[PDB]
């Protein structure tokens, strides 16, 4: 019980904001576009890519969960979003604080997302991940997500141009 | 044979009747691997009948209309601009059942392209179900290529079993 999980309250919103999800990676997922399909291959990059997410990301059925340590600091969060149309719970964000990884916070937050999904009658969880976010992709694969598609054009004209939006899902 | 203009309130009821329901002897089959996605056009026998659902789950917006002699709508396109990624979404483009093979598709998409360059768009983008081979062939003809897909988009919908394919082209 190193970490407790609960619905986020107003005092958590400011702590959530500071966990921006910025990462370093020695690998990226390269997207190869053919006329008849798309291939993902993990490739080493030297020196390591430093990715800071932009301040402008282009943005009852909503919910934010938070992982809290003994001193009351937010160690992680997930913001989820339900669309009844296709029974999709979108994992809009999931982050673990830099110094709190390898302690089952990721799994715990996703388990709370899954609880909300079954509460709303969702058929699948779904998330967007940039092809350069190899650490997150490995984390999502570990938690049972698989690639369900991509949009190689989504980040065109954005601060993230050169990257591809990869889509992952899992049933519940 | 056909003139193009911005759609007016009296066109809304005619636009509604043009749902784009089709028959096809082929579909684009989606193969999911752990490391990617493959699209292969495959014959289906007997022909697939696709009726689009009434519930589709839905300055920078614009609707164009193709008009014949006698002033009847022969087709339309609704487009949508997002400055964030300079994307003009072709939200819908349909030609009336009896008016195909007359360059209405091309004409409507040319009006979409004019709006894109007017707004400074970097690319056009559309969604098409994998079973809509006729539309996919039309879009390929007009210069669109596949830029991705979402095999999970239609889960829990009337269209479950189909995959949402994404196509784009630069301006
Ligand atoms: N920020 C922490 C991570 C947040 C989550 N993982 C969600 C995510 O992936 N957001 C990414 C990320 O903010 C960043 O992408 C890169 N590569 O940095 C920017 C591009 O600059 O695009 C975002 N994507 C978007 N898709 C949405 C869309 O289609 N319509 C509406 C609008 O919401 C769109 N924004
Ligand atoms: N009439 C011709 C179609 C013209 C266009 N290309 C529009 C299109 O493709 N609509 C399809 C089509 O209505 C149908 O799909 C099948 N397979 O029939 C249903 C599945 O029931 O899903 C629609 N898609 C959607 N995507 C959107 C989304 O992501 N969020 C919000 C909302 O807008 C969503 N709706």
């Amino acid at each position: 019980t190193t970490y407790a999980f609960r619905v986020a309250r107003p005092e958590d919103v400011e702590a959530i904001a500071a966990i921006d999800g910025s990462f370093t990676t020695g690998t990226v997922f390269q997207v190869a576009v053919a006329p008849d399909g798309f291939t993902l291959r993990e490739v080493a990059v030297d020196p390591p890519l430093v990715k800071v997410f932009p301040e402008d990301d282009g943005s009852g059925d909503r919910r934010t969960y938070v992982a809290v340590g003994a001193g009351g600091a937010v160690a992680g969060f997930t913001a989820v979003s339900y669309t009844p149309w296709n029974g999709r719970l979108t994992i809009e964000d999931i982050e673990v604080a830099p110094g709190h990884r390898g302690r089952g916070i990721g799994r715990g937050l996703m388990e709370r997302a899954a609880d909300f999904a079954r509460e709303r009658g969702a058929g699948h969880l779904w998330l967007e991940v940039t092809n350069v976010n190899a650490p997150a992709i490995h984390a999502y694969l570990r938690l049972g997500f698989t690639f369900c598609g991509l949009d190689t054009a989504l980040y065109l004209g954005t601060e993230s141009e050169g990257e591809q939006a990869l889509y992952m899902s899992m049933p519940c």
